[PDB]
């Protein structure tokens, strides 16, 4: 069991309707409240852990929006060194349907250390997802 990490919250700007369920949501530690993105298709977000700063990743845990958990499968998690994410690595595929209300926790065997981290959602999602979070060491 390694330590949640942090970071500066990246990805898709706006929120549907203009409502405020920005990708702050997935990161306030509240599973109630979602990122909502303004579209249907290409919403992401992630973490910057910053420059000069490399994280192996270990684990990630996401819960998906409560009535909406249809809307995760087939996302994907991918770790990168680069902010357009052109040289990512997929750490992770959502195949089933995430259990509502809590957090699925996934195992990550890479040992790469990345800067950015995200999670990509697949088409028709408006990238819903209520939390998200990494865990892992600083690269040695
Ligand atoms: O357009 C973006 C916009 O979508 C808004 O939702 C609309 C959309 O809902 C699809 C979604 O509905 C679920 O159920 C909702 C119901 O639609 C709501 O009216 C009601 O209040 O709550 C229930 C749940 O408690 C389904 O359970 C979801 O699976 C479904 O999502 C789709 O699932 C299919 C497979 O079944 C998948 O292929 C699609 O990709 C996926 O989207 O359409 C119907 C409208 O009534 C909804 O308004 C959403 O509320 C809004 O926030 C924004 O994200
Ligand atoms: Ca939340």
């Amino acid at each position: 069991s390694y330590p949640k990490l942090t970071g500066t919250v990246i990805g898709t700007q706006g929120s549907w309707n203009n409502i405020g369920n920005t990708i702050h949501k997935a990161f306030d530690g509240d599973l109630n409240t979602f990122f909502d993105g303004p579209t249907a298709n290409g919403c992401w977000l992630g973490l910057d852990f910053g420059e000069g700063v490399r994280n192996v990743i270990t684990q990630i845990k996401f819960c998906p929006r409560s009535g909406y958990e249809q809307r995760m499968i087939g996302g994907i998690f991918q770790g990168a060194n680069k902010e357009d994410f052109s040289d990512a690595v997929t750490l992770f595929t959502i195949t089933s349907l995430p259990g509502s209300g809590t957090l699925t926790s996934v195992d990550v065997d890479n040992p790469t250390g990345f800067r950015y981290v995200r999670y990509l959602s697949p088409d028709g999602s408006n990238g819903n997802i209520a939390e998200l979070q990494f865990f892992g060491t600083p690269a040695g």
